[PDB]
């Protein structure tokens, strides 16, 4: 069932959100927000800067003070507010999905069925952790009672990307709030709108003022303001590896704020000769082309055993040739635009290198339409490892297919990158599945599938693909600060 | 029982340790190592630089390769090697304690009874975790089998401080090795000798070559080489907050290597009127004066309720006046020297500010002897919060005592620093103990004691006192990298 | 806010619940259900026997089969059904509380504000555990991949008591269902009605048929049928210790079904001379008198230090003399009836022993009214340890107060019973709180409070007060069965 | 390397062990101990009865008292004593293995290389858990601080079987002691000797008196005395399911002592057509024949897919025909005797049913030698499900091989028993391995192997094969008793 909105969407929420109220910017400047499919302005939004990030942090610091409503409420009540927020997002599913699709150039079917479902489910998962975050009692040497508290860290700055604005906002605020933190969120400059609606719903749900504050604006101003702030306890960021380094660096020079990063990838698949060929083609295809390739985990290097390489390529190219480009909102459309010009250019520039450096172009390889940031779906075969398209994250609808005949060698090739976000392994053989997945330097390894992500599973990168994990039980650790309390006693007993 | 060595100590191990063999430096340069109590040179040691750190990392990378002895051995066998190392250190306890005392200016009674005991015990604790590091099986949405592996991260660079050379070496290598990592260790320039002996014992115990490599030398050369290295997966460092920032910053600009830091403090005690006065005086005294004040957790601000302030000061000053300064090796001596000139000067300079800014000097306040870096034990009363001695980590034998009459206010004062390593709370009242320890922004809070540290308890700072925790169950997390494996299945069942 | 029902309650659900449908008994026999406050019949209910328990187990076995909807649905969806059930109970709060009050002789204010709140909250807690139940990956010796599955056990028989019919039904079915088990529930013969309504709501919420089956009837027939059944995997029971032994015994002789038991107590409080006297009197009072003493954890022995014993007794007797006996439904009424004749008699018989064996009766000591099972609230001072009232669980509104002057001795006295469900310790002193709570042989120890029970906290007895724990993280273990899977591999790597 | 003892073994330890001293029996009766391979008496041992079990429990109760050395020592020191015991067993490896072989009819190569290795390794694993047993801090609703203590339960009675006397003694006492319990052990009547030696080593290692007490004697006297004792907190037992029921029943009628049971099996293997045939034959063979079939997990029903059934049988029969029967001590001997007459008879009686009920005898089927309890290794093909040999645990060297062609059906057949200790699955296919292992009602499922057991992995049965798990992290739970402590506070903060 794909239901839709009955009325034109009206943009209501466009201001900075601090202490459960709407603020104009300290400058009074606003900034435009566009539709990537039309290149038309959708609205203007208040533009946040350091001056406004400062107001947001003070609000967050105050809401985090010992004795506040957010610090003193039962953990179960933090959970209740989170499940209430999920019910509210569910109520506004049609509206939010349309806004997500229209603002982020995202297929509406995906937006409604996938993004909004994952968003609701992830919130509900996190709600359930709130009163199940526990410390320890510890049999310390000597006559002492020792326990630990897994406290909230404090004010967490959270920079959200444009590829999955709602899902990534919830991946960040869900755990942070479940653990009792307060947050200052900076949505992507390209995609501030759905977060501002969520803020309206955070107010409606009854979170105490200052527990969530949302500051739209630009990265090198409001984002830098966050990453360099002297009273922000932790920064979480998803985006390019290049910007990741700037954030980690800025944390070090400012106040040694804790850092977690979810960054790019150049994620490989290894397809063995004994693999279910059709299943491998389908997952590797969707693996790289999903949301116009604008996925951190994009299966951007597909290594296929020589004896099935030809047949793999052929079937892959056929599947790539089936797309219908156009407005994400129109039913039947199966590929939307890229998010913006900066991105559009890098992608076309990378496609050019593919041709020049002599990969075999099977289909695509140029732009589409008179407007919108559209790129034809592109497939390159006979790709080699020093080629730009084999080394650089494209973040576009561009697939690389390469051959191998030696398993040891292809695992070295798969591992020979500074990235390490994810990988895929396609085989029917028990031993190979286990041993190859073990040998890959990748945070998530899929076997006989790709792109399977859920709230129950921790997620993050090896190497320059990230620091830390998000979600699952393990990801919840990075929103706590552990305090050990050791009490002198007259005599301990086991 | 305080037994001692029967023979003059001979310095045997003075070279760089890589692949279980002894290397001269790539330059051929050596550097001197002094006794802080005599200011005499004890020996020369091979001087490591970037060029040698490079050799050490390659060794560590190779020993970490899939299919290596260190990667393939049973976890229980990693544990066995660690308990073997502990037995070997125990065998060489007299020798090691003497070397520690002579090189680090550390009282021999402490060195033998405390440092070496904690060292053996911490190793044995860590040995026990090795085959008890576990991932999870996870009930992911959809028809998939999902599990996680808590893998070793890889090559860990470990920079060790001079205040507790053996204990901190074991606090770092114990967990790192228990989890299956390989290490490149840089002992302090001041105190490389006991680590080089431990390396001899690592070879004797039979660790595979390249699993532990030790590179003595200077911080701004070999330390920078570590923190900026492109194939080092993680850096661990204990030391000043100032250098901590440089390390975190360098990680960001290089390869986004994971970072954990254990840094300075300006740790406060709050002594309530209802406290056991003698117990509070004793713990607060030893709390700040231990190892010549050269403790990250030094109880450097003692806040005493007004009605007992006078009596607290008097008793504190009496206890401070009981010390016998001299050679750490001579029995009966109860205060050794500071570690070196850089430190000696900063401390005297900070004592001068105390006098100028008008704290009340109860005793001490100048140097001692014709040689050695000795500082008289110093007590300041009527200290105020803007005074240098109240804000800056002194890392010397200097105690600050201040009064309070308002509990809310004194907790704000206790929390009003960028540090947050530890704190102490002295009271007999159940409610106050729990509520004050909860409100302190400090990683370890002691109640009716101070300085109680053990392998079972995680340890680290809030704020600019550190990132991460060491030891306990929780500290073990930071030497693992979590990998999620998600396998497509025909149908799952609970 | 104490809102109430606007219309006469109508009893709708009175049949056996199997496969989401309503069954008459195989015999066709029904049995009466009474109001303990009037002694009037409220209705008749279908009477379950072995023959009907058999139908229920077959339904539960089928719903547990590999490949069923309950086995294959996402864990998160088990959670969703549970939170849906909680919303439904919340919707029917007025109705359910009235039914609980009218059937179980339970004060309506309590029923509405406490029982129904705990019921909703506990369900929501359990919903949150469903997709957070996880096994392990284990670094086994040798070349193997080993993981564990924490599976549901299977068909769980659950015998519910009459004192807290709704709360105990949810304490049992919440965890059982969250973990993926199927259940055959036997509500108390006295109080089957609220469970039958809940079953209607389980159908409405959309649980698959056979996942929950409810068989009202008698203990020595339907209860024995459960405890002795050859295809029931586990039995959970709350009630008398005496019946507990019969159940455990029957499990052994039948099919070695797993057993958890929550049984009686003779729970002591130790009140120290330094205690907040008013707080101790209040909690110890409510501790024993709550729900007409019909609490497993009833604070039935209160040990007060001699120097405050007199004053403790006086204040306790004053508080006991303030009750208003009558219909649980009438506002202002503060004590309802006991549940039935069997219980009424045992209580009066135990009050008689109190008088005969020469305890000092401060107030109460006889029955009340012309109808209903009412007992005057009774206080006995100068109670000694061999007295019946000091040894036997009364399960009535009868308080025992005894003196002590030696702490070591009173802890031996507190521990000198075969029971061990709970205890209370009242003092302001940190050391005494910790050391006494450690030395008590009791599953839950309260300090400066009593009767504080919540879903987050595991609960159960030492000794003959129970086997196992319910709720919290730990209680969830007893509704799982651990399976280890060990897979041969060519080579493992850490 | 198979080294051996240089001198005749001398039996030294033959008395009851209580409070680290050697007791004659209260009766003065002794009982004989035989060599199953010669049928000659090896010695006499003091015979324990209820009267002696009583002395042992009082010792254990006293050593468990609050304030005792065992209750107050650091957990790390419990660990140290355990690793000391392991070193001592290692020192006496030759002696112990010879005694095990001579007393238990166990091949010396196995005894020395397998039993004693597992014994040392399991002790060392358990030593490592001692100071890593931890409770929780819990975010309870309302203004309370709640923590849990995972205490030792208390006096644990531990009944050890004759098949693996040393390994099972350590599987029981290792965890029990690591958690801080005291134990009263009853070794098998057939095999008391190695346990009595271990007791000598427990004294040597310096465990406090009364922490371990060993009472040799008979099951229906000393075993019943344990299972029915009113001051024994828990009973652990490995043996027949039939006796298991008696124990569980007796616990219920006495003092509701906690129970864990590790019992028989009729464990199946499913061998798929795509399996590595030679690997399946080898593991299934050793799976059932190991230690003369005297294994709870004996692979006693082997289901092979029809198209490989013939070839599987042939290869299996060939491997069975290769044994050399004789004295377990003589090198080259590959099959020892069964343990005793009771067992010998049941096995021969079960082999007779095999012939009568018309299974196809491939080899074996009668006794061997003029003395010793020897049974020829026996293989039966064309076995059907109602045959005695397919339903009853034989506990002898007798293999059953049956065919299947339907996977759904063979899984029903595999699951159609009241047992459920273990199972094996042989296939190369990822999906089948996971889905079949999930569908088996068995506590341990091996894939492409069999009989792989280690300290890191929890172990126990589904159904009538056991209650509870031993070893791994999970098994450690069953030697703790959880106590919740809930403290009233003025205000909580997250
Ligand atoms: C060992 C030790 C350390 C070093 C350390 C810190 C954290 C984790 C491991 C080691 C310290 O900094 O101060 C101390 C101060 C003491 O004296 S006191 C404060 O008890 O009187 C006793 C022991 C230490
Ligand atoms: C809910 C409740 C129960 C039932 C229960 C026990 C364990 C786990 C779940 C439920 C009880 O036995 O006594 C109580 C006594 C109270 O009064 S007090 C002791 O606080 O004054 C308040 C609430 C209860
Ligand atoms: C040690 C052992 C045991 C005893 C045991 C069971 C569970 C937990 C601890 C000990 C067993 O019953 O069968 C076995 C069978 C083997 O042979 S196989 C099945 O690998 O070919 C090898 C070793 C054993």
């Amino acid at each position: 069932d794909l239901p839709v909105l009955l009325t034109d969407l009206k943009i209501q929420y466009t201001k900075i959100f601090i202490n459960n109220e709407w603020h104009d910017s300290v400058s009074g400047k606003k900034f435009p927000v566009f539709n990537p499919a039309t290149e038309e302005e959708l609205c203007q939004v208040e533009e946040g800067d350091k001056e406004d990030v400062d107001k947001a942090v003070k609000a967050a610091r105050q809401a985090f003070q010992i004795g506040s409503p957010w610090r003193t409420m039962d953990a179960s009540e933090r959970g209740r507010l989170l499940y209430k927020l999920a019910d509210l997002i569910e109520r506004d599913r049609l509206l939010l999905a349309t806004m997500e699709s229209m603002n982020g150039g995202k297929l509406y079917s995906n937006a409604y069925l996938n993004d909004l479902a994952g968003c609701i489910k992830t919130l509900r998962y996190c709600a359930g952790w709130a009163d199940k975050i526990q410390g320890r009692t510890i049999p310390i040497d000597g006559n002492f009672f020792t326990y630990t508290r897994h406290e909230p860290i404090g004010v967490c700055g959270q920079i959200i990307p444009w590829n999955f604005p709602l899902v990534m906002l919830i991946w960040k605020i869900g755990p942070a709030l479940s653990c009792g933190n307060t947050v200052v969120v900076k949505p992507a400059e390209q995609t501030p709108l759905t977060a501002l609606h969520v803020a309206s719903l955070i107010k409606e749900a009854g979170f105490p003022p200052g527990v969530v504050n949302i500051v739209p604006g630009y990265g090198p101003t409001a984002g830098a303001a966050i990453s360099s702030h002297m009273d922000i306890d932790k920064v979480a960021f998803t985006g390019s590896t290049e910007v990741g380094k700037l954030i980690k660096e800025a944390a070090g020079k400012s106040n040694l704020k804790r850092v977690t990063l979810e960054l790019g990838g150049k994620s490989p698949c290894i397809v063995l000769a004994d693999a279910d060929l059709d299943n491998a083609v389908e997952f590797a295809h969707h693996g790289v082309f999903y949301h116009q390739g604008q996925c951190c985990i994009a299966a951007s290097r597909i290594f296929v055993e020589e004896s099935i390489y030809d047949e793999f390529v052929r079937r892959s190219v056929e599947r790539a040739k089936k797309y219908i480009l156009g407005n994400p909102l129109t039913p039947g459309v199966t590929q939307g635009p890229q998010i913006d010009k900066e991105q559009y250019d890098k992608i076309l520039d990378l496609i050019e290198s593919g041709k020049k450096e002599g990969a075999k172009l099977e289909c695509g390889g140029g732009p589409w339409g008179n407007k919108g940031y559209f790129v034809q779906p592109t497939v390159f075969s006979n790709v080699t490892d020093e080629m730009r398209i084999a080394k650089e994250e494209i973040f576009g609808p561009v697939q690389q297919i390469m051959k191998f005949k030696s398993l040891d060698d292809v695992i070295k090739r798969a591992n020979n990158t500074f990235y390490g976000l994810s990988a895929g392994v396609f085989t029917k053989d028990i031993d190979k599945a286990i041993t190859i997945s073990s040998a890959l330097q990748a945070g998530t390894v899929w076997v006989n599938c790709y792109g399977v992500v859920s709230a129950q599973c921790p997620f993050g990168g090896f190497k320059m693909s990230g620091n830390g994990r998000e979600l699952g039980e393990y990801g919840f650790h990075e929103y706590t600060e552990v305090k050990t309390v050791t009490v002198k006693i007259s005599q301990k007993n086991s």
